[PDB]
């Protein structure tokens, strides 16, 4: 069912958990450093988990793809063939940017965070700056212990703040990956789709120094020895059984105001989808012509194409369940309940009204803001503005620097700067500059930016050509020029005759004013949002509903049951797929080209002792009514006894709307069954040492 | 499961019947004039049944479609609106061609038939003619009492012969029909499809004279009083429950030789498909700017579509299931077994070789025979050749006239020649003549017909155009002129300058020679087929299996259980559809335009006391693993106690291939649930007096 619950609130939902079938105590699972929640780890974008007392980590295949590719040659293709390390000495480095983060300590810092905000009085900009400062000092002081990375998370609009201190493991090595036609069986064709037959798993091992402390790759490091780790289920998972997922969903916006949601559906999503489709067509058209373009812009185009299809998909989904109407009616109920109460209801009504006013304010300049932002996100303008901005911040002391530009941020910046070379071709970037300039000159007089207008020196076709021609002369194309600016001082930037840097210098005072305006609105939001969300929570309580905060990168549990769904009368998706289902999709061409040893074993009905007779086969994937979103790939699925029954890896297309809604009839997570991991590792691409390490071998 | 069981054999499958859930005794349901089976009646191409002691009869809506349309006018459009007769005086005549045939008596005549055949000796043609003589006398004797029509059926290639004497009711009236968007919801879109949501039912009432004998329509007639009629189930039908169907399946070819099957799949089906699509195209093109054509050729075009699509989808089914390989392999086993028998097995092996030889004889002229038969079946040539043939037969004693051309056949002939008016337009029929002649002159020289060659005077497009010009002068376009020829002497035909007549007179000697060749072949088949089929039966029995004869238009029982099917891993069709499914398909446009009272009742959940809580609604249609074919439309579906739970009206698209094989996994009948009939009659298009008559009033 719906909900991304923080572990601390699980005792409060004891009743719902027990009814769904949970057999462990909610008090046990509420401990974020305990058994099993302390086994759950973050990879930076994916979830994973510990599965042995010697640092073995399981996650999805696409979560490990980076590492698999990295250790692949032109002439030895782990992507195709799989990877296996028969001893730990055979495990290969995932490279110096790979991480496993493990929770060390959590602290509720709400009282301190609220005091700092409260000290700013009625000054909205001051409130923002005060929270910024609180956070930066907190993180600094927490991270003064080497080995650790800290994060401050705000819950429910700032009703609650929590500080997480994570051990930062920096020597992560690949231990196993199934072949690519298992890991990614069905490729993009089966993306978002059920029925699903994908063995989406892989294994790392975490390493530390012999002193126990994190260290970069070294042959003297040894496996990390986790305090907690997960065990394979010994009861066979069946339709209707309790399941829960623990993982790190990135962000949701489940409590958006009716007007905010309407603006997203009516303007934001259609407008962004449009520009994205125009960009896609431009890149498609040029990559045919050219070919450097084709290879370097392929991932950028895929990103646009992805967002574009998901926005279109959500808009249809909304109309399908009347999400806007449902939201409007619940909001009306809330406002009615508050209005009924006297004076006592007024602060929350006032807060609702302030939230509406801020949405009008950001709506008044929505076209300008989007155009300027995406114009400045083109490659040469992006790097110019980012570099110049850094040089301004450098000229203050670190403690005053804008997050993103502190000393902790510099590796990330240099990272991006080097990466840019993989996705930049000047002929193509000129076309993207042109597109965004033509969007710019379509803005009304009252949405223009004087500094840009003055730079452009006119606003017809010929103005834009002159401007493209000037910018052509920049030298920030090359990595090596860019690295010189990364270290250059503000007055160098101001002396430069580089036409991209001169753009940056011309517009920066304006960009800073716009930034200050966002921060001002954001400080008003600090005041009004928690108040409104508390009133929402109180209303829901009166109605007997428990409330969960929006996702915010922290560890959450979602629970429910293994179950199919039926989009149409007279048919149902069954909760499981099976081995025979995989073979029935064989074409053998990419992406339906299973390994031969899989075809042979299924034909032989070598079930490896893993069959579930209720389904007549070994299970492959299954559906459940769990509530996940981006961040949850790789999350472990646990059973009623907190034992591992699979990994989360996708959802059905009805899950594409997970930022905004959950449809209990149709939304389903797709998981790969723990028995299918075992079956692949027994019958297809053998990992006897891992099976034994996990006590299911052996 | 598989099998179209003759009732007389039901005692010998007591075990399977009971295992499947039958609660009546096998003996009781074997009784063809008893309860319930004596309630089942034939309409001539559809099955129906009695459902009251005052002669009320239920069947499908497309079975009653002729009657509905006949009583329809633009001002009162019964097809669209439905029909109800609240009193028996309101019921309207289904027309002079409508029939209800009620079984009076069956006799096994196998001994006298086999004797008549034996007395003709070794001459194949004489054997056919002996069987013809036997059959004609038998029927003449049986029909001597007014009011009855009789038929002789041969089972299992002539192993058994039975004579059925039926009361021929000729006054049939429409009592109820649901609106068209209920009777045919989904139209041709949902045809052969599941999920299905179609209320495919209608009611008639059978009338006889006040003396109790059959009579043509008269207002002095009164309702027939049946000895046995079905009652509605009092038990709610659920998933897994026993169901059976009784009706008159037309033809199957489940025991064909591998080479007979191959000929059909490789030649017959693809050839016919192709011709029919050519014809369908010409008729659809011509109809777009001539609506006389389009109105009059619509039944005809839809006949072609049905066969075309069925053959295209049998052919797919054959490949899905490797039907070719199955047959060859199964025939391999039988032949091996037979060789394993003594001398004992030699007759069946000789029979097998004979049948192969007959097949090669038929194949040597297959193109000639099909082209000439389809040419001659165009409207004017069909009419001329038939009317000339009749004049030839009228010159013999009735006893010696060909079946189809006896006294007893005359109304049916006169029927046909009147009804041709409804489906003929000269300029369309010319295009059809032209297609077929163009096929004719494309024939290989050794597949030509000397008489057609002489009449053409050449073998080219020029000769074709001359023939069409010649034929266009016929007078047989008018009903009046056809009825003259109906009555004419053969001398008159042979003196006629009517060019269609001239054609018939020129070709008839040929047609009678080809008829004689067919009959000679059938005379050989008469000897070989039953020996081979008896061998297949013995073989099947040596392997522990029960055997049933191919369909031959006689009454059969098929039994099984309510069940869905799963065509892909990860999904299932559920056994029932529901009211909410009807409404989810609504578009407001034909064919997905339910009556508003339907939409209103489902929205208010007026389930009228008919809901089955196991499916959360009133059921609509359901699937089961019964074995039906063409002729079974309208068959009553009965439960374990012999009570009415549905009507058969279609099958899923996977069957179709059924003619050649029954696929236990995928073959399903689609029925309309008796609750849905009740529901429509209560809540949508009300007939409280009929439900009262059926003891299901509220
Ligand atoms: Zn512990
Ligand atoms: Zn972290
Ligand atoms: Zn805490
Ligand atoms: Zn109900």
């Amino acid at each position: 069912g719906e909900g991304m619950w923080v572990p601390q609130q699980l005792p409060e939902i004891a009743g719902p958990l027990k009814k769904a079938g949970l057999k462990l105590s909610p008090q046990q699972i509420s401990d974020l450093t305990g058994d099993p929640m302390g086994a759950v780890v973050a990879l930076g974008g994916c979830t994973a988990s510990f599965v042995s007392p010697n640092g073995l980590v399981v996650t999805n295949h696409h979560c490990a793809y980076g590492a698999i590719q990295l250790n692949s040659t032109a002439e030895n293709n782990l992507i195709k063939n799989g990877f296996n390390a028969p001893t730990t000495a055979d495990e290969v480095s995932a490279g110096p940017n790979a991480r496993v983060f493990v929770l060390d300590e959590i602290t509720d810092v709400t009282k301190d965070a609220k005091a700092a905000i409260a000290a700013a009085g009625d000054d909205a900009l001051a409130r923002t700056k005060a929270l910024e400062a609180f956070e930066k000092k907190l993180i600094a002081d927490c991270e003064a212990e080497a080995g650790f990375r800290c994060r401050l998370y705000s819950f429910s609009g700032g009703n609650t703040y929590r500080l997480f201190k994570n051990l930062e493991i920096k020597d992560v090595r690949l231990a196993y990956a199934p072949p690519g036609s298992v890991g990614k069986f069905g490729g993009d064709i089966d993306n978002w789709m059920w029925p699903r037959h994908t063995g989406d798993f892989a294994f790392y091992r975490a390493y530390v120094g012999k002193d126990g402390k994190p260290a970069a790759f070294s042959k003297d490091n040894v496996p990390y020895q986790p305090k907690h780790w997960l065990k394979f289920a010994d009861q066979p998972l069946g339709a209707g059984d309790f399941v829960m997922v623990a993982g790190y969903p990135g962000s949701t916006n489940r409590y958006a105001l009716a007007a905010e949601f309407d603006n997203t559906a009516q303007w934001t999503y259609p407008t962004i989808a449009r520009h994205y489709k125009n960009q896609i067509a431009m890149v498609e058209a040029a990559g045919k012509q050219n070919a450097d373009i084709q290879v370097k812009y392929a991932a950028t185009m895929a990103g646009w194409n992805n967002t574009s299809k998901n926005y279109d998909g959500q808009l249809e989904g909304f109309k399908r369940i009347d999400a806007a109407g449902q939201k409007l009616r619940e909001e009306a109920a809330v406002l009615g309940w508050l209005k009924g109460q006297g004076a006592k209801g007024q602060p929350a009504l006032d807060a609702h009204a302030k939230l509406l006013d801020l949405l009008e304010q950001s709506k008044a300049t929505r076209d300008r803001d989007l155009t300027l932002a995406l114009f400045n996100n083109t490659a040469m303008l992006g790097s110019a503005t980012q570099l110049y901005r850094l040089s301004i911040e450098r000229e203050k002391p670190n403690a005053e620097r804008e997050s993103g530009y502190q000393e902790r941020d510099l590796p990330a910046i240099e990272g991006g700067l080097k990466q840019l070379e993989r996705r930049y071709v000047a002929a193509m970037d000129r076309q993207l500059q042109e597109y965004w300039l033509n969007e710019y000159i379509k803005l009304p007089a009252d949405q223009r930016v004087a500094a840009v207008d003055a730079w452009l020196g006119g606003n017809d076709a010929a103005a834009v050509k002159r401007a493209l021609d000037r910018l052509a002369g920049t030298k920030l194309g090359s990595t090596e020029e860019r690295l010189k600016w990364f270290a250059a001082d503000r007055k160098a930037f101001e002396a430069s005759n580089d036409p991209a840097i001169q753009y940056a210098v011309a517009v920066m005072p304006t960009l800073l004013k716009l930034e200050q305006e966002r921060k001002t609105r954001a400080g008003e939001n600090l005041a009004a949002r928690p108040v409104y969300l508390q009133a929402l929570a109180d209303y829901k309580k009166s109605q007997g509903e428990f409330v969960y905060p929006d996702a915010n990168l922290s560890l959450r549990i979602t629970f429910g049951n293994v179950m199919g769904y039926a989009p149409k009368d007279g048919m149902e998706y069954t909760p499981f797929t099976t081995l025979e289902g995989v073979v029935a999709k064989e074409t053998g061409q990419d992406p339906f080209d299973s390994p031969k040893a899989l075809l042979d074993a299924v034909a032989a009905k070598r079930y490896g002792g893993l069959e579930d007779k209720r389904i007549g086969s070994v299970p492959v994937n299954y559906l459940s009514d769990l509530d996940i979103t981006g961040g949850n790939a790789g999350s472990p699925v646990l059973d009623a006894h907190g034992k591992l029954v699979g990994l989360a890896f996708d959802g059905n297309w009805e899950s594409v709307s997970s930022n905004w809604v959950f449809d209990p009839k149709m939304t389903r997570m797709i998981a790969v069954d723990g028995r299918y991991l075992r079956w692949i590792m027994q019958e297809v691409y053998p990992a006897p040492q891992l099976l034994k390490e996990m006590n299911v071998g052996k």
